């Protein structure tokens, strides 16, 4: 998809994973209020319908304008007139869902508790959510548009428990484009899933039906992070350490002693706690993720510097083979000097919406 | 890759075409010694030719010697210059420093306290400002997180703001972007084309009074929190009798198009816009320059966003001063003022041996 063009909304998986990394995302978790299932299913039902306009450009129901002047509008407006700038809507589904509704015994085996790491700080207010939308699009105001809309047709049934805005994207699907750079410098994405390898996303990516799981046939398993940096402490790091941290270069985002961005790792020459080393799959016997991060900054820390973060996103075929191992294999990186963890949620994200028929969840719910 | 000239009569970043995004960084500075603070700006201004032109700051950002930490943070690698432009400005709270009391201009009035005012101090106030402004937000981010690294020890961040307007690889130029409550804003602005109105209410002039700041201009900057909830119950009617326009045209009430002139009497009294017009605030004009933002969401699950409303003018006193004291009566009802600060931003900076400031400190 070029600039400004839809993201086509049906098919086997939701988009927003395989799909190439969109500039911008705005991040929203929710909690549900309602204990009613018949009034829930009906709110994912009027969300789909609504993902189906906003996804194509088109306001929601019957419009921004133009209605009853007594009544407010259907859409809120802002979007009018902006493309559908590759907007998609990625919805899941949390742990915590499954204590409402009499889900408990369809919650899956692959959506896992995250067990506490080494270094944790985590703020409970900015972790969970009961379910998650993931808006992400080459136009913030976009972003900013579908989150608002949805949160609003589901008042009295939702609530955002917590939200986050990515300003620009620090992972890549599409090898063939140039890798963006997270805020420490480096280049971030070279060795990802990319949404051309069929293959490696069936194998570490999507949920089969073999998995335990029916419902979650062709969905995936979400964790976000959320990632302080301590840019004081890094920026007055010399050149030598940080490239020592990840073992890569850091102008040209080679391995270590290589000369170009895609060579191969050769993983001996790195130092035994460079991030690189520590997360490949062959240092995690074979586990693989589809990471898909944002940067953020959301204002000054209070003491004179600017706030810096990584807001990791990471899908995988099993939570309990993919983000756990590599994580517990990240307990001695170099890394860890320079970041901590303040915010973590799991979400089950359910297989894509097959036609105009069909709606978010309807494999769960139906 | 487009760029915008960095030297100029007057900084860039005020009259010059409007980028997507915004980085506002409002700094303190931690120093006494005006000699120290004095090299501080010609670095930054160094700094600030790298980063306009799409180059990395001092020696670069990789490629030094191993063991001394870069001297650019890398992160805007392999990115376009996107039409950065970096405007310094000078707050009040700087002319008590450094002998320079004598020589603040009467025009960088302190603000009254407005009706409704909830102003937090730690997002309001602040020693300079730097606005970066830049078609992509990692461009603008780099340049302010790499001015206060040079700055460290001279100069902390009091506060920053992300903001965004339209973006422009998708959306058309003249069209007027929407701002979050989804009215077009913008329509009847001061241009960066209307020379001699940039003359009449927006630079200032030797004559006014302060000479160090001939073609500086007086930036007003005011955090702006919709009530976005509460906005979106509002019945399209009610929303349009609010500003006097149509929602979807933008058009003023009775009219058909958007750049149709405003008959104001047609328009409620306290409309926002019968009530910020120049011909009610006898003849007042201002350049507004603001982004939207979002921010996240509070405690109570409501969407932090507004306006990061900024307005450039040829004194403070005539310019934002009667505007805002004219809105104290409808669009009150759904938006808070919640942070606030004025500067002085000097002239332009006139060629390659001439720095920030260099008319103020000599
Ligand atoms: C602020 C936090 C982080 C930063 C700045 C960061 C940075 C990087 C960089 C610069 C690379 C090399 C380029 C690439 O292949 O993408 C990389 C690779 C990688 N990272 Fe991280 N990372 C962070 C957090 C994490 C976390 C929390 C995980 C997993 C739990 C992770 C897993 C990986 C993986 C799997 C790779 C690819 C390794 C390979 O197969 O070669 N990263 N990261
Ligand atoms: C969140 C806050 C605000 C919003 C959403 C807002 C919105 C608007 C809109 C929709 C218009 C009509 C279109 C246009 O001509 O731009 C407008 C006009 C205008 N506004 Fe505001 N505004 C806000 C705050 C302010 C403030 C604080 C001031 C000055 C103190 C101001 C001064 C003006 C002026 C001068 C005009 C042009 C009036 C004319 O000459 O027709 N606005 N604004």
């Amino acid at each position: 998809a070029d600039a400004g063009s839809a993201v086509p909304f049906h098919g086997a998986h939701q988009a927003g994973i395989a799909t190439p990394v969109q500039d911008r995302l705005h991040f929203a978790a929710f909690d549900v209020t309602t204990e009613d299932r018949a009034a829930f299913v009906a709110l994912l039902k009027e969300w789909t319908a609504a993902a189906r306009r906003l996804t194509a450009g088109h306001a929601v129901g019957e419009g921004a304008y133009g209605g009853l002047p007594e009544a407010p509008p259907d859409d809120t407006g802002e979007a009018l007139g902006l493309k559908p700038s590759r907007l998609t809507l990625t919805i899941g589904f949390g742990p915590s869902l499954f204590t409402r509704f009499g889900l408990a015994d369809l919650r899956p085996e692959a959506l896992a508790d995250l067990p506490k790491f080494p270094g944790d700080n985590l703020d409970r207010a900015r972790s969970g959510g009961d379910l998650c939308v993931q808006a992400c699009a080459d136009d913030p105001q976009v972003a900013v548009h579908a989150i608002r809309n949805l949160a609003r047709i589901g008042f009295g049934k939702v609530v955002v428990r917590w939200s986050q805005l990515g300003f620009g994207k620090t992972s890549s699907t599409t090898p063939d484009k140039q890798t963006p750079r997270n805020l420490l410098g480096f280049k971030d994405g070279t060795r990802n899933i990319a949404g051309t390898e069929k293959d490696r996303l069936d194998r570490f990516v999507w949920a089969a039906e073999k998995d335990g799981t029916p419902w979650m046939t062709g969905g995936s398993y979400l964790v976000a992070r959320r990632i302080r940096m301590h840019i004081e402490t890094w920026d007055r790091a010399s050149l030598q350490e940080q490239e020592d941290v990840f073992g890569r270069d850091k102008g040209e985002g080679a391995p270590v002693g290589k000369a170009k961005e895609r060579d191969e790792p050769f993983l001996k020459a790195m130092k035994p706690d460079a991030h690189v080393r520590l997360a490949h799959p062959d240092s995690n016997g074979g586990a693989t993720l589809l990471r898909r991060g944002y940067s953020f900054t959301d204002g000054t820390d209070g003491l004179g510097r600017l706030d810096a973060g990584l807001f990791f996103l990471a899908y995988q075929r099993d939570i309990r083979t993919g983000f756990v191992p590599v994580q517990r294999n990240l307990a001695t990186d170099a890394l860890n000097e320079f970041i901590q963890h303040v915010g973590s949620a799991v979400f089950a994200v359910p297989p894509g919406v097959r036609d105009a028929d069909d709606w978010w969840g309807s494999t769960l719910f139906g």
